[PDB]
């Protein structure tokens, strides 16, 4: 119930800009931030090139660090992460539907499809936070203001921090934070990613992975692990025949959409055509169908600091020493409190645990069935259904790597 | 060895005679299998039990001579166990039934019934009527095959049935007995064994088996992942085996890479290389689909086992047959034999009803094999071809 209390900062969402609930009007916005955070990074990168991120924790890091901005640095992030599409919710408000969000998405239970939270924000032994930005943050986020020392134990703190995403992502995503990146004037930093688990719902065999060759942006030409099945999946075709592939997860709640254009005929092209409206409509179309699928193995992975973008696109004052307004942070008072960086890792490695061989009997489908050879860059998004929230995203453009 | 076993004897680390005879029925297993396949298309269903022939006829021999009785040394491969004579066979075939039906307690029901239906009128030579009656079990039935023969066709049929627990009814054809039949030997056996590892409802969907050279059916398929023996042999071959609870009787598949022709690994079949692949197989953690399907099959032995050798023995002018009937060889062949097998394959698990049925004196007329296999004596009991899951 509506309980994260708030005093006199709270900015009011102009009233503007298939259920009513917040989940859902929340899910929307996140949506948009990503899709469009995505369209920037990928615009800035080489068209080989892989793309790896979970908006879904960026847009979550943020709202938290939020829960003590005021003034133009509060406005400006619910600017920007759009929470103010929600019409006419104040900015409080948004932090309970993110609890209700964050409620039915993280647990120890249930169908063996692993989602774990790494989202916190270090600041120097010289910050006593607001004793309610403390609350608030552990119990709709489960966070920490976490002191480290880092003026004096500086690298020992960068360590520290780097040696605590490891146990949570289960020893996958470890040096988040890179080298130069802390020092005697670290304040405050922010680390978040998502470390997730889970098994196919229709496995491929190891047996039919074969050898096939990728088509690159321009390269035309390279080895991979191509993965072979055919079974039951939702699938599609779209506009200048894009084919649109839903692979769920043992843990049914996930997915892994993958979009695919018509012989080549650019991802990019296909990628600056995006808005989660296109989306939802390819979502929407979907019906099963029984057809062979080709897919090959593969391992991304993407760090950074989000700084350089937040900025470009329009959260400034969160980072200006001179702008910042954080009042949630007292550690003395006005005392140029901004925010030193933020870091968010993200991981995929794709497989057919593998040594389940396949088999069997007494199946003998259709002559003619539509294929799925994804041997061109695509598209990758890991969505969670019941929650319709974009968790990951991607892009395979280089599956070899070798 | 005491039983006395009589007339017309024929005759031809290294030696355990059941052994040599399992594997005496394994050879004839394939091959009788092999002509069966022939008469049959390859994407055709084929279900039977090559241990029931081997027995029906055994106890047929019982009674034949001269070149009947060496025609089915040869044929039945016989003569393949070494340094003992045409009426030893039997005493083996009767431990072999008497190993094979006792094991695994109270897991696993396989389980076997002989019987002759002579007429009412006639005598039969007192040893065969022991000697069948002893080694086989088999205690004959007075039948009246002249006055009413169709009754007694009836009656025979519904003998096999509560036998069959009500799997195999019309083994013998409407057509079959007449005022002429002498005799009927008949076995049948049963088999309802549990999976190892069951398969569960919820997890079962319906896929399509679109019929290859036809029109749109509706397969149900079943599935579950665990481990098991396994292996993909050569060619792109799969070879997986399914225990039985009780953990000696064991349905093995056979699949051949995506689709190449099952007619190419049919022709190459003999019990070497199913030992082989059996061999070599290895423990894996796997996933499977198994149609949960039901089939029966039915046809006449004679033909084939003619081109198999088996002629004297359906000839009218000369199958030696003289001590059944005790008093001479009269006019003692055989006009046909008949065979009927039913196959069912679930979540709990498998079943199989065979009976076949040999007539003296009468009138004359895609996806895989399976396999129930018996370990310890290394029986192939059931066989067949399945490609068509659906049917409904």
């Amino acid at each position: 119930r509506d309980i994260p209390m708030n005093p006199m900062c709270i900015y009011r969402s102009p009233e503007k800009k298939a259920t009513n609930r917040r989940v859902w009007e929340l899910s929307k916005a996140n949506s948009r931030f990503a899709t469009t955070f995505y369209q920037h990074l990928a615009d800035s990168k080489n068209d080989n090139d892989n793309i790896f991120l979970s908006p879904l924790s960026i847009s979550t890091a943020f709202a938290m660090t939020k829960l003590g901005a005021c003034n133009d640095t509060l406005q400006q992030l619910m600017e920007v992460f759009k929470f103010d599409t929600i019409s006419e919710k104040t900015s409080d408000q948004i932090h309970f539907f993110f609890a209700k969000l964050n409620c039915r998405l993280y647990r120890k239970a249930n169908k063996s499809s692993k989602l774990v939270s790494a989202n916190r924000l270090f600041g120097d032994k010289s910050l006593t936070f607001n004793e309610t930005y403390q609350d608030i943050s552990e119990l709709v986020y489960g966070a920490k203001l976490q002191p480290l020392d880092f003026k004096e134990n500086a690298e020992q703190s960068r360590a520290a921090i780097n040696k605590w995403v490891s146990n949570k992502t289960e020893g996958r995503i470890t040096d988040v934070i890179p080298s130069e990146a802390i020092n005697e004037l670290t304040v405050l930093v922010l680390v978040n990613t998502i470390y997730f688990k889970g098994l196919w719902k229709s496995k491929f065999s190891p047996e039919n992975t074969r050898k096939e060759l990728f088509y690159k942006a321009d390269g035309e030409s390279c080895s991979a692990s191509m993965m072979y099945q055919e079974g039951k999946f939702r699938y599609r075709r779209v506009a200048e025949g894009t084919q649109v592939l839903e692979l769920p997860f043992k843990g049914d709640d996930i997915t892994m959409v993958l979009i695919l254009p018509k012989p080549e005929k650019s991802l990019a092209k296909v990628e600056k055509e995006l808005t989660p409206e296109v989306l939802q409509e390819w979502l929407d179309e979907l019906e099963e169908m029984m057809l062979v699928v080709h897919m090959p193995r593969f391992r991304i992975e993407d760090g950074f600091s989000l700084k350089e973008q937040l900025q470009d696109m329009g959260l400034v004052d969160l980072f200006s020493p001179e702008k910042s307004k954080l009042p949630g942070i007292v550690a003395e008072g006005r005392d140029d409190l901004y925010v030193s960086d933020a870091f968010h890792k993200a991981f995929l490695e794709v497989n057919e645990a593998a040594s389940t061989a396949v088999v069997i009997a007494g199946r003998s489908l259709n002559p003619n069935r539509v294929t799925f050879k994804a041997n061109r860059p695509f598209l990758v998004f890991i969505r969670e259904v019941p929650l319709n929230t974009i968790i990951f995203m991607g892009r395979v453009a280089n599956p070899c790597v070798k």
